[PDB]
């Protein structure tokens, strides 16, 4: 039929959340990789990583759309 | 006739370069806006910038990614 289940954002967001929350550890590496990727060093990225951890809305939608590539709508 | 994959991202990704040359210090603050939209702070931004405007082709994937959405 016609689709109304809260779609890949919803459910991704969710999960996002919880490893956040449950290992910022994980997810503070992988922004490094992703970052790292780009050619950018620990001393460039570790204080944007820093910023992040301190501000966790903001990290959650930062992980959405680096680490997952999807956009906050609106 | 065709329309390649290859085709719209090699487009896409000659307009971009050819933006990196003629315009590149208003393709540094595309990052910065980017990255400022998470609550990075210049001092904390500042220096990825710095590190991407040193390796344009890096610069250029992460425009491609991030400020297009596109992918290899
Ligand atoms: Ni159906
Ligand atoms: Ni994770
Ligand atoms: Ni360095
Ligand atoms: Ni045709
Ligand atoms: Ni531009
Ligand atoms: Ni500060
Ligand atoms: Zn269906
Ligand atoms: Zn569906
Ligand atoms: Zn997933
Ligand atoms: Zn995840
Ligand atoms: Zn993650
Ligand atoms: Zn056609
Ligand atoms: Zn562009």
């Amino acid at each position: 039929g016609s689709h109304s289940e809260a779609d890949n954002y919803a459910r991704e967001l969710k999960r996002e959340q919880e490893e956040i929350i449950r290992v910022p550890d994980t997810e503070a590496a992988e922004v490094a990789e992703i970052l790292a990727r780009y050619g950018i060093e620990p001393h460039e990225y570790g204080p944007v990583v820093n910023a992040l951890r301190k501000k966790p809305q903001a990290w959650l939608d930062f992980m959405m759309k680096f680490e997952l590539g999807l956009e906050k709508p609106d």
